[PDB]
């Protein structure tokens, strides 16, 4: 059995990341393309061989609750229009796959969890990193207890960003700089490591706003987190300088990765009670893409809960307010 | 040719790791021992070929006043003796290397900085980093532009502290916790690495005051610094997890070291011209503890000032006071 996605926002990371991965994909499919761009749903659609009552535009997305090809629509536009368009698939009877950051703030990933409740539909947020093999292998070695209690995180995301007129740097659009594009990878992968919800947040934002690109977000803005148990994280969040890595530590030993969230070439050193060496993660079946869009199928299918839902992109949300809200104040914020 | 040391402290550092490195100075000899334990001026008096005229007490160390082989005296105390054993050298007329951390607090510094102006003598800071091939690559490559503006520096450093009755974890001895001891090579490398002094500091302490180690001093106590130029700094101090390390980042790329600050086994990579790659330093003539002691010894012979003066571990006590005060008020200090 194979569910069928419409992609929605035929852009970089639809286009030439997302959709070449259902071929991989054991439980979904490629059915249907929306976006704003006619041009675009003739190439893909030819090229996918998607019919062109499986194509719609904006104006006619709506029409796709009469589609019964579509199960699931997944979200892959700027972040100010995850929500408008989250609401209206859930509107239209589909389940959704949104990308990352959910949604510019706490209230819209609200709006979004309560809209698609109400269609008795399910959500879920686009964070592969939890199907990638590197990342499962360092979650489950601290759940395993081998680096006793967690102590700290450290991990820095970030890249050295260009074009200033992107959407990117437009806040109307973005709804924030590297915190929401890129940082929110360090904040998601030190709640994964822990297990746990931040209680208090500090952090510093370093921009020169005289910057072509930097008028209207930020550039740095690094943070720290306390969680209950004591253990802490220490996160970078830039588009000034390039990084993807985290290390976890506790008593017993460390792991790291280096990169950790990117697209391929993720790299692990361990240091577990006796010297650090290079790690091999257990293989995982599929690719972190394919897993990813198969286990809102599977989901789906079987009746589960997504392991990240609506409610992990809005957890994200809550300290991304705090961590603004902390280097504007410059104070400890609690939650 | 060769000035004079007396060592006082016969604990761990003195006499495992600095008095064999005398072997290959070029500008420094040992000259003579003080102790509080007559069987270590036995030991080592008779093993280093140390004349009884050249072995001290604490209480009879004023005496070395008239001792004309002894140029320089290098405190290795703990950390709250410092303070008087500095000021009685420089009252005996002789310059004075410290061990890190300088002393306990700003003003403890300052009346420091004052004995050894007022008697004419100079005063160095064991901050032996500052001549270990690696580092000296990596300040060389930011002072040269390669990295483009400093806009990160990451650095953790910490070991998992052992014997809960050592001087280290009593606060009248030790002055503090982890961030006195080794959290403060991650607070040095940030101002080398930048050449800056950081204008604003956050902080989060993380202390199980439960367990038998932590009843007086803290266990983890990490910080934020932002300096001047917009350069910032996430910097871990444990007591709990083994970390020593820095990354320092820009624009144009990155360079770390892992281990940073150890006494062997320095290793650096850095992303430059192209991806990460090892990259190996220019060479050193000697290791970071010969040219630490000769490095002072040659001050003394030319008229210069240390590169690594009292001004330094005072600006070092002045960051912590701030890093203390961040975490206990949780807000960001200014300074
Ligand atoms: N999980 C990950 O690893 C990952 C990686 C990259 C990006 N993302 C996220 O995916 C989403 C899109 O990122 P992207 O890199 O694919 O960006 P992109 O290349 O600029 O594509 C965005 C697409 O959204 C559509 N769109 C609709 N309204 C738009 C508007 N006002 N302005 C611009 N585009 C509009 C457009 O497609 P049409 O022409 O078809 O209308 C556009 O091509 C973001 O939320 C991003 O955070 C996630
Ligand atoms: N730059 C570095 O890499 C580095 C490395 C390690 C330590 N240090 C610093 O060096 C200093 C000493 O550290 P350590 O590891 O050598 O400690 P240690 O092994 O315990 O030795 C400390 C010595 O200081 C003397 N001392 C005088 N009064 C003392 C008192 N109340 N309690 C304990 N000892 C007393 C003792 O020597 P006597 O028996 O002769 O009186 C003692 O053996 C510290 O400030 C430390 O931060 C620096």
């Amino acid at each position: 059995r194979k569910l069928g996605y419409a992609i929605l926002g035929l852009g970089y990371y639809a286009t030439r990341i997302i959709m070449p991965r259902f071929a991989e994909c054991e439980h979904s499919r490629l059915a249907a393309l929306v976006s704003g761009t006619p041009e675009k749903l003739k190439t893909y659609g030819e090229q996918y061989g998607i019919p062109e009552t499986h194509r719609y535009s904006y104006e006619t997305f709506d029409r796709i609750i009469d589609n019964p090809d579509v199960d699931i629509v997944y979200v892959i536009t700027p972040n100010s229009l995850h929500r408008p368009f989250t609401e209206r698939a859930a509107r239209a009877g589909k389940h959704v796959m949104c990308e990352k950051p959910m949604a510019n703030t706490v209230a819209d990933c609200e709006a979004m969890i309560a809209a698609c409740k109400k269609a008795g539909r399910k959500l879920m947020i686009g964070y592969r990193s939890r199907f990638q093999a590197h990342n499962i292998e360092a979650i489950k070695l601290v759940r395993d207890g081998a680096l006793g209690p967690v102590r700290t995180v450290v991990t820095d995301h970030g890249f050295t960003i260009g074009d200033p007129k992107q959407w990117r740097l437009n806040r109307a659009l973005a709804g924030g700089g590297s915190l929401m594009d890129i940082g929110i990878y360090s904040l998601n992968a030190a709640r994964y490591l822990t297990g746990e919800e931040p209680v208090a947040v500090n952090a510093v934002e370093s921009t020169d706003r005289s910057d072509p690109r930097f008028g209207e977000v930020e550039d740095i803005i690094n943070f720290q987190l306390l969680f209950p148990s004591g253990a802490t994280a220490n996160c970078v969040s830039a588009y000034s300088v390039n990084c993807n890595r985290y290390r976890v530590s506790g008593p017993k030993g460390w792991v790291e990765i280096d990169p950790a969230t990117s697209y391929q070439g993720q790299a692990m050193r361990a240091q577990l009670g006796g010297p650090p060496a290079p790690r091999e993660p257990a293989p995982q079946p599929k690719n972190q893409f394919s897993a990813q869009l198969d286990h809102l199928s599977e989901c789906i299918l079987t009746g589960r809960e997504p392991i990240v839902g609506g409610d992990d992109g809005l957890k994200d949300l809550r300290v991304i307010e705090a961590i603004y809200r902390a280097a504007r104040e410059g104070r400890t914020v609690k939650l």
